[PDB]
């Protein structure tokens, strides 16, 4: 059997990009129509980002030489201006003016899920209603290709062009093709501005050298869902088909040889016999109507007998059946099996904290290296840009600029949606006696429940004072 | 039974290398498209390393001759370095510029695991706009090979150039081969440089003395894979034929002598007696329409019924084979059944626990061995590159310069993503025992939990002085 | 019955050898084939040694007369030595060059469980870019050969020399024959150097006087192998046939003597009747389209109708069978059933504690006679080596130099891996209780945690005098 299988090898995008753009549009239709593809991106989106994405800008004082305080004050002024500007209700951050920051790192972690990789672009506003004229705006991948549709070159390979050592150099992005009724354009977009600042920002998993375009993990599972559909209309011909009755009022007659010769009499002269037996079987029956039902029940000829049989007549073994490929899917996904088809039938406490612990360790992996890594881009470019405008001031005694220590001025951490308690009691003793015994500190606990010890610190205070200031008991 | 089975006996290489290729071929083809596969190599990435790989500078003071605390201070300046060095958001690290050095690792894992090897090339860049001028590129196994193609040698097997004892003097590199349009050409890289640094690096585990490529773990799950997805479209197939239903309308006549007198007499010249009944059978039923359900019955030759008689009719015992299948899969690929499979039925919290504890323990032997080795060698060359430009300043009374005591200055320990917890409350207990009762010391419990003691006693400072600077109880 | 099989009696080494190379190469095709094998093997590593093998140097100062605290220092010393010149990064202790010291012995566990034996060479170095020249290389049994393949004597047998005692004088050791284009060349090689220094070190567990090669494990359990392998093929074809529909279209005619008078008639000259029926039933059919799917239903010849018998009607009874076999397979290998096969249903608490006791017996056992007496030897050597470069400095009062008492310098035990735990809180009330109650002593509870607890009570006092100058409760 193996003997039959000797598939050739070849570069990940030699076996990527010739059916890159079927294998996109596969998984487009898969998650538009298919109900557990919409669930699975679902979990995706509300657990790799959850309800919100909070900056926590954590500035490298020590390699810039600056005074911890300073650093902190700092800290706490970007932190505010960045927090005024992300979520502000005209989505002016957006181009589309339709989304705000949360919903941007939402629609790029789907993207990249459901296509392999995210596509953003910075843009400098011209309009002065707003403080700050640095925009964004998504490119979706299927709008990067080579211009005219040409074939890819070494240096040119689906719409992005790069150098000797496989690096971007920039992008085609191709406008859109709504209505179909004119040629689209493609546009050459460099990967940088030339003073460093970040136009164009291409975000994905790479598995090896020389991968230019990410793979939508659903490669692996296309199959999987084509069988389960399969499945459920074979499930339902099943249920149909048993369900199906027959019943015929038959008469025998038709004596063998005496049937050969009432054919060949019938045949030569006497199709007589025939009519006339036709006609006093019409009239009995339509004298007797024998209604099994609510229908009459058919006539045959003589000699003709409804013979319907069927297959082995065993139970199909259905549920066992799409119970593994679920399982099969949710292994696809990296996700838990009793969360993508939400069963969750005789399932213990300690099993599913099990479930919930592997699916919660891969979406942090995915949100350390997905969501984070885009959002730090976006959040460089807009303290770039406040820097620029003096609406946040630098430390007088920076050892070096912004543009030479861009990193380390912009060292900064995510905190998403924290982490979901399977029980309650069990978790908030874990974080008290964690902290008392010294193995844990607050910005942590505060972290996997999606909160920070600064406001928490200065809302305990005001709670404390404000109690005390009304008499009640601290 | 045993006496048709004679394997002959050969050196590993010389069962690994002929087939080589075609192997991991193969190998790419179940990670490409098998779910199994590419989940199991995740939980490979998540375990192995997991979010984030930090780093632990543990210089040999007392080899070297150095006071401990000259040596915690250098260790906390090359950690500094170090840090702002690696997860720049520039990828600056990366030659090709989209990869910072936590999914390097995770890339070089994942390589290891599906090919057996992993290679890494150090390249001094010329630009000036980074302070450190090394960059880090991995190379795919399949740019491995010999020059031409050309026939296997002693001291040169698959691109590899050995020496009498058999140890890498050099390597050979072809260059990227998409599109096909082009001959390969393959460079000649030696392993170290002149002066002793590592200029290629080449991570595998070997089993035996004299192997030089690396296998990948699938090689003896293959075809037990294939067996697995055959079973899948055999089910399938199941699941059609048992909803399968035929219906005819069986006319006898044909009564056998008669039946062979009529078959003489329409040879000879009455043809017209079956179309003449042909065609008043027709007429009937097209009076008739007996529709059983949507269809029409279809009409057969007179003495000529359908017999769709089936083979064995019981239960097939799917879902105990699949489970076998399954757990044969685990088994080939070092990992749990019931996380790669992620069935967790029935599962038992203590039975959970000790599952989850040997796949731990096959995760921690793996990262020690592999992951460890390849990050120490990049620190050990950007160290070099440090102390080269005096960022970092050795002791004075340094017993021995950096060139001739490599090990002992970069004498690093890697933490990785920490132990995850079944239960929480139980671990949790283990942990503050073994602090109060003297067995333990507190990096270990911060190495479970995949932290450090360090930052974790500098931040528990600053929470209390601001607590108590805040009037909060501390 | 049991006069059907009478064995003969030879001793072991008539009854290995002949068939030894045979065995050998069967037990590697097994284990490089086989998912079960390579598991088998790789719990082997991951139990025996574990992520890391340290050395603690216990010295008979009594034997010696040597002072206690000289002693303890003298051991801290080498000790010191011993793990900067064992984990170095660039492989130096192999010949080879990608094998630390870890992964050393782990090869030479896995090398001896899967062949029965294990031989290293210690080699010395004539590069002085390191302090020590010794360096280690692993010899495959496969290279340990009569010189020309000539047949074993009375004191030559399998490449080793015997005495009259029977004591290994020296071995034959054949070099690399890949590719195999060269004839094979045979070295003498001596036991041991003249001056007593190991030269060449065998390892191997013997079970009768006169064995001078070690057995495989394997060799008692591959018919159990082949068995299990079979019966996944045969359940495959089971699945296959349970799910296969055969339908045919066919009449009856065939009148027995009309039959006949049919057949004389169309072998004389009527085979007009047999063309013209299969034309009209042609055209029929071509007019009729009966599909049972998207097939189309074949035709038979009058007469003829397919029988598809078959066998047994019932269940096969594959799990439990399969179960025998696994656990045979388990008995057979040393390890027991629910990790060599992962089946964890079921399973209790207490009782997997009982089973993994028993198999951390049978590790313990051949951890201490396997891995720890290579390691003894080639730390004798290093040491010899440290010794004689005066790198480390022997007591001035010694009552007998190094040379003379070999074993009381060099007596040394190694911890691997430590008892892994199920529960937590049990094993860790066992520690305390024994250690408060007396009965045991702080270096055994780190040792079935993989620890010591001199470094351990070092750190501890750097911990507490750490966190009382910073302020914290200590």
């Amino acid at each position: 059997q193996l003997r039959s299988w000797n598939p050739p090898s070849e570069s990940v995008d030699a076996a990527l990009l010739p059916n890159f753009t079927r294998g996109n549009a596969r998984a487009d239709d898969l998650v538009r129509n298919n109900g557990y593809a919409a669930n699975a991106i679902q979990l995706h989106q509300d657990h790799i980002v959850g309800s919100f994405f909070r900056l926590s800008h954590r500035p490298s004082w020590r390699y810039l030489g600056i005074g911890e305080e300073e650093a902190r004050a700092f800290s706490r002024e970007v932190e505010a201006a960045w927090k005024e500007f992300a979520e502000d209700d005209c989505c002016c951050i957006d181009v589309e003016r339709k989304r705000t920051f949360t919903m941007m790192i939402r629609e790029g972690v789907a993207m990249h899920a459901f296509n392999g990789e995210l596509f953003v672009q910075a843009t400098w506003d011209t309009s002065s209603s707003r403080l700050f004229r640095t925009q964004f705006r998504m490119v979706s991948p299927k709008r990067i290709s080579n211009p005219n549709n040409t074939g890819d070159s070494r240096n040119c390979r689906a719409g992005v062009q790069i150098n000797d050592s496989g690096a971007a150099l920039g992008y085609y992005v191709s406008e859109d093709g709504y209505p179909g009724w004119m040629p689209q354009k493609w546009t050459w977009i460099p990967r940088e501005l030339p003073g460093g600042r970040a136009s164009f920002i291409h975000v994905f998993e790479p598995v090896e050298d020389g991968q230019t375009r990410g793979a939508n993990v659903f490669y692996s599972v296309m199959e999987q869902m084509k069988m389960l559909d399969t499945l459920q209309n074979t499930q339902l011909q099943s249920a149909i088909v048993k369900a199906m009755y027959a019943a015929t009022i038959e008469s025998e007659l038709d004596t063998q040889s005496a049937m050969d010769f009432i054919l060949g009499a019938n045949s030569q002269e006497q199709r007589e016999r025939l009519t006339g037996w036709i006609g006093e079987i019409a009239a009995y029956y339509a004298a007797a109507p024998v209604r099994l039902g609510g229908a009459k029940v058919p006539h045959l000829m003589p000699g003709d007998s409804l013979n319907l049989q069927t297959a082995q007549d065993t139970d199909n073994g259905y549920s066992v059946f799409e119970q593994s490929l679920l399982r099969y899917i949710a292994a696809g996904l990296g996700v838990s099996y009793e969360q993508l088809s939400r069963n969750y039938a005789q399932m213990s406490y300690s099993t599913a904290r099990a479930s919930a612990n592997e699916s919660w360790a891969y979406f942090m992996g995915r949100r350390k290296f997905v969501a984070s890594r885009q959002a730090s881009q976006m959040f460089l470019c807009w303290l770039e840009e406040a820097i620029v405008r003096r609406v946040v001031t630098l430390p007088s005694k920076a050892r070096f600029s912004f543009q030479e220590a861009r990193s380390a001025w912009g060292n900064c951490d995510w905190i998403g949606s924290g982490r979901m308690a399977i029980d309650g009691l069990k978790e908030v003793q874990e974080a008290v006696m964690l902290i008392e015994a010294g193995l844990s500190t607050y910005e942590k606990e505060c972290a996997k429940r999606g909160d920070d010890y600064q406001e928490i610190f200065a809302q305990q205070v005001r709670e404390t004072m404000e109690r005390r200031a009304a008499g009640l008991k601290p």
